C-alpha cells in the first residue's frame, strides 16, 4: 500500500525527579530515530519531558495523524499500570504516582485508533515498579507493542548493550519489507491489520501538494540548527563555533581555535554563561570528547580536536540561547595570559523555536 505521510514521535524519560533515574532511553531513542529516518519518517525525538511538555508533544503528533498517514509513537521510561490502564510517567511526576500527573496509554491509543490512518504503531518500553504487576480486570490498522521489566535494575540490565532494543528488533524483523536476563519481564504485541502494512511502504508521492508542504515545513521549523559561526577576536585569533543536533531537544556545541596570529604563541578558548533554564553543569561543558559530555555522538562523527559542550533541555528555553565564548591568549613574550570574551546569540535552536 501507500502512506500519505510518515510521522514519528519518540520520548525517552530518564532524569526523574522523585523516582529512580533510568539510563537506557537515550540509546534506544537514538537508535530507533536513526532507523526511522532511514525508512523515510520525519521524526521528533525528545528526552526528559515533564507532564506539560510531554502532553504538548503528544498532542501535536496526534494532530499530524490523518487519513492514510503512518504514525509511530514510542515511549521509554517509567510506567505504571492500574486496572487495565497503563500510564507513561513524566520526569517531574511526584512519588507516589497519580493518574492526574501521568499520560494514560489507553487514551493516546483510542485517539490513534480514531483517525483512519493507514498504519498506527504505538510502542511502549516501560520500567514498572517491582510489585506493580497487571491487575485482575473484566479498528484502524494498528500495531500496539508493550514491554515491561519489573524494577530499574532489571530494566537497565536487559537494556544494557548496543543495538539490542526490543522494538527495534521487532520492527526490523516484522515491519520491514538480546539474551533473556534475570528478573521478571514481559512483552506484549497486539495487531489488527486490514491488509499488509509495512514501514517500507512508499509515501504517496506528490509533486504539487500544499498539505505535504505544510507537514514538511512544520517539522523542519523545529529542526533548524544554528548556522555555524567563526568569531573574530580583536587580538587576531579566530575561534570556530560549530553545532550538531543529537536529539530534537539536545544540541552539541563544539569550539575550536582555527588559527592564532604571528604574535600569539599560546591560546585557549571555551564556552560559558548558558541560559539558566537549561541547567548546564560547567563540569559537563568544555570536555575533550563529546563522549565525555554524555553524547551518543562520538569524536569520529563530530570533528576532531574541539572542546565539546552538550546543551540538553532545549524545550525549556524561555528566551534566546545566549552564551559567552571566552578566549585566553598569550603574546610572544608576555608574562601573563590575557582574557577576552564575546557574547553570542544562537537564536532558538531546534525544539526551542516552538517557545512553549
Ligand atoms: C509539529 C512537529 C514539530 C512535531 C511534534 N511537535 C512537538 O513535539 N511539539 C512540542 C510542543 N511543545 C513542547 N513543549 N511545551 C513546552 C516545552 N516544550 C514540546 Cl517538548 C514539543 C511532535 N511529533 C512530531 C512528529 C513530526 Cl513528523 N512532527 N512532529
Ligand atoms: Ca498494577
Ligand atoms: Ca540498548
Ligand atoms: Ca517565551
Ligand atoms: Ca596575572
Amino acid at each position: 500500500p501507500l502512506a500519505k505521510d510518515k510521522v514519528a514521535l519518540l520520548i525517552g524519560n530518564m532524569n526523574y525527579r522523585e523516582h529512580p533515574k533510568l539510563k537506557a532511553p537515550l540509546v534506544d531513542v537514538y537508535e530507533l530515530t536513526n532507523l526511522l529516518r532511514q525508512l523515510d519518517f520525519k521524526v521528533v525525538s525528545l528526552l526528559d519531558l515533564t507532564e506539560y511538555e510531554m502532553r504538548n508533544a503528544v498532542d501535536e503528533f496526534l494532530l499530524l495523524l490523518d487519513k492514510g498517514v503512518y504514525g509511530l509513537l514510542y515511549y521509554a521510561g517509567h510506567g505504571y499500570e492500574n486496572f487495565g490502564n497503563s500510564f507513561m510517567v513524566p520526569v517531574d511526576a511526584p512519588n507516589p504516582y497519580r493518574s492526574e500527573n501521568c499520560l494514560c496509554v489507553q487514551n493516546i491509543l483510542k485517539l490513534m485508533q480514531e483517525k483512519e490512518t493507514g498504519l498506527n504503531v504505538f510502542l511502549l518500553d516501560m520500567c514498572r515498579k517491582r510489585n506493580d504487576y497487571d491487575d485482575t480486570i473484566p479498528t484502524a490498522n494498528i500495531v500496539f507493542g508493550y514491554a515491561t521489566c519489573q524494577g530499574a535494575e532489571a530494566f537497565e540490565i536487559q537494556h544494557s548493550g548496543l543495538a539490542n532494543g526490543i522494538f527495534m528488533k521487532f520492527l526490523k524483523d516484522r515491519l520491514l519489507e538480546c539474551h533473556l536476563t534475570k528478573g521478571k519481564q514481559a512483552l506484549e504485541i497486539r495487531s489488527s491489520l486490514s491488509e499488509k502494512r509495512a514501514l517500507t511502504d512508499p509515501i504517496q508521492g506528490t509533486e504539487y501538494s500544499a498539505e505535504s508542504l505544510v507537514r514538511n515545513l512544520q517539522w523542519a521549523k523545529a529542526h533548524e540548527l544554528p548556522e555555524s559561526m567563526c568569531l573574530k577576536f580583536d587580538c587576531g585569533v579566530q575561534i570556530q563555533l560549530g553545532f550538531a543536533a543529537e536529539f530534537s531537544n539536545v544540541m552539541i556545541i563544539y569550539t575550536s581555535i582555527v588559527y592564532k596570529p604571528p604574535e600569539i604563541i599560546m591560546c585557549d578558548a571555551y564556552v560559558t554563561d548558558f541560559p539558566l533554564d537549561l541547567d548546564i553543569d560547567p563540569k559537563d561543558a568544555n570536555k575533550g570528547t563529546p563522549e565525555e559530555t554524555g553524547s551518543y555522538l562520538v569524536s569520529k562523527d563530530l570533528p576532531k580536536h574541539c572542546l565539546y559542550t552538550r546543551l540538553s533541555s532545549l524545550q525549556k528555553l524561555k528566551e534566546h540561547l545566549v552564551f559567552t565564548v571566552c578566549l585566553s591568549y598569550q603574546y610572544s613574550g608576555l608574562e601573563d595570559t590575557v582574557e577576552d570574551k564575546q557574547e553570542v546569540n544562537v537564536g532558538k535552536p531546534l525544539i526551542a523555536k516552538l517557545d512553549m
